[PDB]
This record gives C-alpha cells, sequence and structure tokens, in this order.
C-alpha cells in the first residue's frame, strides 16, 4: 500500500499516513498556497470551534483571494508579491483573539526549494498566550 | 502506486510528498518521530546540522530510541514515551534557557494517534519561543 510505504522525508523516512498524523498533531493551523496561487490544503489538528481562521472544504481548489475577506485583498496580495519576489522570507502578524481567548501569532512564509526557487507559499498560525504563563504557581 | 510530486489526499485538501515534505522543512520547529516500534525513524531538515538544539545525525535514523541518548537522559525519555503511550497525558512539556544558541527552548513530546485513538509513535518538536517574549508589550 503507498500510503503506508516508507519514503524519504527530511533526515529520514515516513510515510505518507505518518507525515500526515504528524501535521495533523503539530498545535498550528497550517495553510498551503501553491505557486498558482490555488488554495490546496490545510491540516486538521485544531478543532474547527476553535479555529482562528475559518477554512472549509469548499475553499480547497480556488484561488487564494477567497481565503480572505474581499476589503483585505489588496493586503494579501501585497504579502504573497514579497515572498514570491524574494524580498522576504516571512511576513508574521499578532494579536489577540477575545473569542476564542488565544494570543495570536500569524505567519506568511515563502516555502522555496534548495535551489532557492519559489514553490508556494505555507501559512501557519499559533497561539503564543501559553509561552507567557510558563511560570505559574498554580 | 505514487510518485513523490503527484497530488494526493494530506489533511482536509491534497499536497505531493515533495510538498509534504517542503512544509515540514519550512515549520520553525525541530521535529523527531519514534514510531510504535521505537525506532527513531526522522527528523525534519528546518536548521543546520551543527545548529540544532538537540542533534540529531543520520547515523541514528532507523535505530532504536534506546540507542539515541546517553544513560541519564534515555531514562526520562523512557518514562516520557510510558506516559503518551498509556494515554495518561497527551504531550509533556518542558523548557529552559539556552546561552550556548541565544534561544529560549519550548519542547514538546506528543503521543501521536489515529481517529480510533490507537498509539502511532511519538512526536517531538522544539522551538525557540525568546522572540515571543518581545510582543509582551502589545
Amino acid at each position: 500500500l503507498d500510503r503506508t510505504t516508507q519514503q524519504p522525508f527530511g533526515n529520514g523516512y515516513l510515510s505518507v499516513e505518518q507525515a500526515n498524523l504528524i501535521l495533523n498533531h503539530l498545535p498550528l493551523e497550517i495553510t498551503f498556497v501553491n505557486k498558482d496561487d490555488i488554495f490546496q490544503y490545510y491540516n486538521d489538528s485544531v478543532p474547527a470551534a476553535e479555529m482562528v481562521f475559518k477554512r472549509t472544504p469548499s475553499q480547497v481548489g480556488r484561488n487564494v483571494e477567497l481565503c480572505h475577506p474581499p476589503k483585505v485583498l489588496d493586503k494579501v496580495k501585497k504579502v504573497f508579491e514579497l515572498l514570491r519576489n524574494g524580498q522576504r522570507d516571512k511576513v508574521n502578524m499578532w494579536f489577540q483573539s477575545e473569542r476564542l481567548g488565544k494570543f495570536v501569532y500569524v505567519t506568511y512564509a515563502a516555502v522555496r526549494d534548495q535551489a532557492g526557487d519559489f514553490q508556494g507559499v505555507l501559512e501557519y498560525v499559533q497561539d503564543i498566550k501559553p509561552f507567557f504563563e510558563l511560570d505559574s504557581e498554580f
């Protein structure tokens, strides 16, 4: 079976089954938009009810501009352009989500191959609030 | 069969193996995976070998975890693996200052389970959280 067969990944091996589990057990909302600006993928780690940014099956396969409110589309294009052109490797944003009780840290990162060429945009969203609560008497 | 560059389901959409591998390498985490047979299978390629918080080498891949740590580190690693496998906790976290690396390191060991709740191995991911301490002000 193709999904259970061990394949080279990073510095060792994983099957597709294991690589998928790994992506689904990281504490991040992960999305990937390919070099044609097509929204291809998001992981399955954070429960839907706790997602900062709504992603739905319907968005998969569509151009990225459908993942973001229209009023904000100019800012989305500027980010994708800067990553694509090599002006930036990452663009970051942070804000408090009152509804979720999360301190949101957003990264858009250019995905580049070893030759340094553009292969798409990886977005990952993390709750960093716990990192401000490490020192606890409880 | 399926080659490494053809799209296949991952998460809530699609990735090729090449793309899933690129994503794992672009995340801001040093990742290692040990399977349910205690074999250290995999670590990502996310920082140069000489700059890793927890050095791993290709020589260690395919080896039982008991060969991948000195005796004193290993006893603690074993107790962590037991807690995770028995479903007592889903995660174990540790953190410490690394003046060597200019990093404040946050370590997570996580149980990797499928949707049935069955044990698939242990996922370790290491992050530098020092950069987040600046965002206290905002």
